[PDB]
DNA sequence: ATTTAGT
DNA sequence: TACTAAAT
DNA sequence: ATTTAGT
DNA sequence: TACTAAAT
């Protein structure tokens, strides 16, 4: 019954993330950059179609806005399966030739895994929706990130730009892994006890017993969703002495 | 006028060489070896008529004989220029396989060099005339290097094998360069004063002064044609202080 | 004619 | 993943 | 659509 | 000396 304890917490029900305790971030740009503006390529109307319903849900919920950028790259239509259904992925590339590099502090699984204790057997896996999302953009390095979209049938302006970390951008995951890792400093030292694991929107916890886990989780749990990050209900494996963690399955802590 | 001081020594004059001090030579086999015989590769007339005069004058010079061995190897037709005339030459490669690995110990011409000392500065440098088919090869190992020779309009049986060292045989060149070591070491101590390099057939002689040379020279052909080598008299440069050795032009000693 | 070693 | 080029 | 990294 | 295959 966590998700009636715990609406906030959950994305099926907390609604969109957006880590209030987080700054907007501001993308510093290497001292040589000026603006890479690459024109939008054409785009087929079936994959226009497909990717439509995602850009309006996206600026209803405001992760993107209009706006007018000497910065600009292209939108490409892209899915997986056969036939499938398209989904946007922004080329950022150009962009990221020009953003300064930063230290990549995520560890490997491999290494994130050793600093797993054999004693603590229950774990609680959690995977956060949409967590780049939740982290906000300065307003100053929102039009870094700006690309073309025309509707054929009333189109909005020009372009349009995220308000939010977006996917493509190199630095994203070692962003969210920090600012994550800033706001659950606190929940570390409440709960020495406790044993997390972060690899960027993956998260482990480890305890010693089914109550140490129910009581660590629903602590994390209370802990992410006040702080406006959310959790998927669906992939949530809770108080288990078996789970899957990036890609390795721990059971009786072996892998 | 060296022509006519030393008919002996000279290729023009002396006739076909053989190094009467020299044991005829065995051929060690390797460990597993066993005879290897590959057919003739069907020849054109053009080529046939090319290579004949070649084989008729090493039958007359007895440099090839008839035989029959379990041992058989391809004669190829080669020419270099365009047209050019045609000229055999043996594909020994999978008896090279087949034949013991003896120490290389010619040494490559830039070290040979570095033993010419400063002060010796006339040069003579003579190239030995068909070096290899001076050395005789045991009648235990003739049959080796066996190969088919028939002709068209009445053909002598069918094989014939050679009597002396062999053009293609992978351990020539180092059998013939230790086989004239042992010739020319007596005329080394006998000059003590005279710098004498072997590379194979191409030799040079350093002395000091235009006399010693002369006289090292006339002593050098003298030996040579005594023990049944033959220079070539068209190439010779005798008693000079810049001649063309192994590739390198000695002028003031500098190459 | 075949093999090797490179491009 | 081929056509040289050389060497016997 | 472009780029890269391999085969 | 080309056609993948992946990744944005
Ligand atoms: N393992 C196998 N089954 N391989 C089969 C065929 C390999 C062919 N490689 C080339 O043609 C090649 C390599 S470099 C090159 C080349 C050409 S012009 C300048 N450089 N051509
Ligand atoms: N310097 C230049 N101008 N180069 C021009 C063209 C090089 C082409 N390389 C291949 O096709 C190649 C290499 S490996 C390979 C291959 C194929 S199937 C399995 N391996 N194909």
């Amino acid at each position: 019954t966590w998700l009636s304890d715990f609406p906030q917490a959950w994305a099926e029900t907390g609604g969109m993330g957006l880590a209030v305790r987080q700054a907007p971030l501001i993308i510093p740009l290497k001292a040589t950059s000026t603006p890479v503006s690459i024109k939008q390529y054409p785009m087929s109307q079936e994959a226009r179609l497909g990717i439509k319903p995602h850009i309006q849900r996206l600026l209803d919920q405001g992760i993107l806005v209009p706006c007018q950028s000497p910065w600009n790259t292209p939108l490409l239509p892209v899915k997986k399966p056969g036939t499938n259904d398209y989904r946007p992925v922004q080329d950022l590339r150009e962009v990221n030739k020009r953003v300064e590099d930063i230290h990549p502090t995520v560890p490997n699984p491999y290494n994130l895994l050793s600093g797993l204790p054999p004693s603590h057997q229950w774990y609680t896996v959690l995977d956060l929706k949409d967590a780049f999302f939740c982290l906000r953009l300065h307003p100053t390095s929102q039009p870094l990130f700006a690309f073309e979209w025309r509707d054929p049938e009333m189109g909005i302006s020009g372009q349009l730009t995220w308000t939010r970390l977006p996917q493509g951008f190199k630095n994203s995951p070692t962003l969210f892994d920090e600012a994550l890792h800033r706001d659950l400093a606190d929940f570390r030292i409440q709960h020495p006890d406790l044993i997390l694991l972060q690899y960027v929107d993956d998260l482990l916890l480890a305890a010693t017993s089914e109550l140490d886990c129910q009581q660590g989780t629903r602590a994390l749990l209370q802990t992410l969703g006040n702080l406006g990050y959310r959790a998927s209900a669906k992939k949530a494996q809770i108080c288990q002495k078996q789970v899957k963690y990036l890609g390795y399955l721990l059971k009786e802590g072996q892998r």
